[PDB]
RNA sequence: UGUUUAUAGCCCUUGUUGUAAUACGUCCACUGGGGACUGAGGACUGCGGCUUGCCAAGGAUGCUGACAUAAUGGU
């Protein structure tokens, strides 16, 4: 009807900062899921 | 029992190593994580930052899932 246009959001996507101990080539236990 | 570093050492003062360290107090417009609750508003204006644009700068978005033959919300 009136078509309220949403306001401009100032949320930009930035790369996730993974844990320092999760380097590739690490042996990691799986906590959830089927495995 | 009595004495004065000797076959243990201790206390006091000064020098030195010294601009010693540390604790405590205070400050950082220094910094790295963990947790919880909230997302009001609804074109654009504004104040700013980085450089027409971009931005954490006048209030949340994005990416996915699963599930509807149930979960949620009730009564």
């Amino acid at each position: 009807y009136r078509e309220n246009v949403p306001k401009k959001a100032r949320k930009a996507v930035r790369p996730t900062k993974l844990r320092a101990s999760l380097a590739p080539g690490t042996v990691c236990i799986l906590l959830a899921g089927r495995f």
